């Protein structure tokens, strides 16, 4: 019973780690819709689409992370 | 109930470490609006909202760690 | 039995951790799909494939972190 | 109550290391900001407001960490 | 014997961290192609062999990765 | 209180990690400093204390990490 | 002799890690390879081999890692 | 006191981590330095003293990761 | 004399972490050699030796890691 | 004794770690080197003391982590 509480929440906040990988990852989506759209404004409505699939994608992965962070807290 | 205490709170301070990644990434995002900027001025009212969006998607990881987190302490 | 059981919950956490590797990854390649597209708009149809090949590629490593995450899980 | 009391500090200290995201990216913003002004020094005044609010955004995401650490430290 | 299966368990967790290198490495690569193609679309097919040998030689160093889970695993 | 004392001194050890940001940081700042001043040397007395300041709101977060390393410690 | 056994295997796993420097390594050769030979085609004959030379060595950091691995698994 | 001296042991290790922030750090200002002299010879008595400046604030920030391990190890 | 030895084990996988840092500097500079000679092909024979010694230097750091992970499996 | 011996050990493989900056460093700085040389042939003589002098000092850095790991080691 202890033991395992325990690891279960030690585990649950090691599982947020990979998170931090969105977070970057997001970011280098945006800064470069950023920077297309700066370079060639026309082009927004072509690479805004990819903006926003690169994103979700990149998301997908800190998705997992939390995933089993909260099977680990609460599964 | 000493060692899943014990847990909760090293849980806790491990579970801050993913806040790096938009740490990095909004400053990746914030980068990107201003060397855009710098590069094309009037491009400012059309990639600024695209900076915010890209802040508030990196942040939600960040958000994602402190909640978990405030599990470990308090939930 | 109660060591163990520890042990694969640990174990699960730390198995995450490499996923980090598939949220900057695929987020490159992106990255350089909306650069070459802005630079170049008619390479979109030649590119966007790529773009898919690479993403799924990358993200196929964190995949296997989870898989081994839910080996141990369950 | 001493093993708790031990983790509160091994937790503080732990909950210390996303600081490094903060100091890395404020550094980002203002090395934007320098470059910036250096190819186009009209845009000063238009930039340095952004710069602000990226470093002020990225900096916040540092002192939710040391919220932790003075949470588990008192 | 309740320690060396635990100590298999969470070193099974500990060997898929090394696969963020394979998921940074390979979106390097496919940036890289996207990048290339884009600036000089006539270089296609002498790059994307290329392409896919540097996938395939990032991908291996998650291959072993993996392969001393597994062996820890079973 | 041999665990308590034992986790101070450990604790003290991982505050520091977060100081490599502010070493990366502080490192960015004058890069860009230095890039920006070769590229325009007329905007020198514009972007030095923009990289002053960068310097130190970057360089603060490490010294957050020292304060409790310190705390610890002491 | 159990304690011994069970450090070997955590300590197999930790030997991986090392890996991920190949992984992104590789790719950061075989992404100037793609890069070089797009911008100037006719110095693929010359880069290559360089390329070769390159990854080859930054694959070998990878090995000695794998080395240590397998000296604590067998 | 065995645990305790074992805490200080493993913290001082610890503590060293951090430095591999100015070690990449000193080198991003001293890589300005180099590139911002090849574009402009003439610049390199303004910059000089500004990646020196910029190197001392850098390394800094590893020593007192070094103070921290020091003071841990006597 | 079972923890010690526990310890030296554990010890020597550690002490190859810091091998990633030669994996990525030899790659640094090699691409460096890869970008420079595609942009000008005549400054070869001066920049290989540069690459000679800049990857000799990178991978020494390396040797050092390998260097403390074999005197603790071994010495 | 053990316990002691073990933890000093187990310090002097995680002292290696941070060799990983130097690794890094050591590299940006020739890679550097070779970009400048590349651009501009005639600036050699000039930047080739500045790449010693900064593979000098980040190295140092490294050097200070395997003074600890030797000390720990045998000190
Ligand atoms: C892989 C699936 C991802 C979905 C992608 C969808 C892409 C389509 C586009 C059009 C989006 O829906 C988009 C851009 O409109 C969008 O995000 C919407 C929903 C959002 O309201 C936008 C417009 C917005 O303004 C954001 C910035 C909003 O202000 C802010 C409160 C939300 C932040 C956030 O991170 O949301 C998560 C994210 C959409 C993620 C996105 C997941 O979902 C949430 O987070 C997940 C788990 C995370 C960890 O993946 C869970 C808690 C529930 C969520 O709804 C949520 C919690
Ligand atoms: C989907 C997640 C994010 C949503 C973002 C939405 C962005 C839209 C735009 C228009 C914002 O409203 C924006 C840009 O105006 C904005 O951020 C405002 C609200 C903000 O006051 C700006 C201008 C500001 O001056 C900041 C720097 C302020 O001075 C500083 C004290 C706050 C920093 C901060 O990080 O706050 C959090 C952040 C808004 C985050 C951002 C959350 O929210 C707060 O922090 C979260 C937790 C963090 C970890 O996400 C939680 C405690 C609730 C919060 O109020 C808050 C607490
Ligand atoms: C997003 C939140 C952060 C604030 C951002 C604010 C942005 C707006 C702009 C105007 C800034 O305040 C800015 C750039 O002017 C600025 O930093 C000011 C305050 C500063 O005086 C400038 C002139 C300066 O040169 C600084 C770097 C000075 O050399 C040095 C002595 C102070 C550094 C410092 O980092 O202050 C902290 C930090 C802003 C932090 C970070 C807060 O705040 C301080 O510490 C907190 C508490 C600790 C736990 O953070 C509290 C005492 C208030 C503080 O003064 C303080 C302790
Ligand atoms: C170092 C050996 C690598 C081999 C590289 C070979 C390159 C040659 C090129 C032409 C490929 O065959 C290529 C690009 O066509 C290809 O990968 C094909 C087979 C693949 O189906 C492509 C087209 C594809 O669409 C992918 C995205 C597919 O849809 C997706 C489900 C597979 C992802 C994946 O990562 O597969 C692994 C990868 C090929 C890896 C790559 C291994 O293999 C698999 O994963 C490995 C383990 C991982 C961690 O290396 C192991 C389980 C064996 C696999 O089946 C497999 C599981
Ligand atoms: C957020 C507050 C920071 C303040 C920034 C102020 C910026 C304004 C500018 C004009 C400075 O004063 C500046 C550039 O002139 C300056 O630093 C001066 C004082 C300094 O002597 C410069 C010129 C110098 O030559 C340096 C390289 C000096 O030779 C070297 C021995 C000091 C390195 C150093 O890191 O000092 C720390 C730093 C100023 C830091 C910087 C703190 O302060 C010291 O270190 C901190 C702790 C660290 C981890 O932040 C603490 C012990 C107090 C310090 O004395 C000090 C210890
Ligand atoms: C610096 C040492 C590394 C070698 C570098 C060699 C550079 C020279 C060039 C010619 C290469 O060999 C190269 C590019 O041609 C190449 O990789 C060849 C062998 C490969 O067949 C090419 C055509 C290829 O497409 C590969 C990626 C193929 O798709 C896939 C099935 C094999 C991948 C692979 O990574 O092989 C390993 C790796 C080179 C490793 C890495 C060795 O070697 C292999 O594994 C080792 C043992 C394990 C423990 O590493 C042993 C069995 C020999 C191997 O074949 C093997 C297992
Ligand atoms: C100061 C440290 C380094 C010294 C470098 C000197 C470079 C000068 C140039 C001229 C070299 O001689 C050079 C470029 O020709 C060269 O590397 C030769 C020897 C090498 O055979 C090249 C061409 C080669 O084909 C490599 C890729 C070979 O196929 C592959 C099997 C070896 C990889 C490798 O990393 O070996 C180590 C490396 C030379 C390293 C490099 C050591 O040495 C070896 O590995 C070290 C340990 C590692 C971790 O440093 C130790 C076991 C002794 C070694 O022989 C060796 C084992
Ligand atoms: C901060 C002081 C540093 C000194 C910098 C000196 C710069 C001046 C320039 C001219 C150099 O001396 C330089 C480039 O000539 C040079 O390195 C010489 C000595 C070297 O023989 C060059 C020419 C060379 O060919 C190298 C690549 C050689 O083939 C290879 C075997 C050495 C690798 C190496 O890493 O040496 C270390 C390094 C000089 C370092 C350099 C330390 O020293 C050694 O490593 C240190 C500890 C490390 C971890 O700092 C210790 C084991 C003893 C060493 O001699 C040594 C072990």
């Amino acid at each position: 019973m202890q033991l395992v509480l325990a690891a279960k929440y030690i585990g649950a906040g090691i599982s947020t780690i990979g998170l931090l990988g969105a977070g970057i990852g997001i970011a280098i989506v945006f800064a470069a819709l950023i920077n297309g759209v700066s370079r060639n404004p026309s082009i927004k409505d072509t690479v805004f689409p990819m903006a926003i699939l690169g994103f979700a994608l990149s998301e997908a992965t800190g998705l997992f992370c939390l995933m089993v962070s909260f099977l680990l807290l609460f599964g």
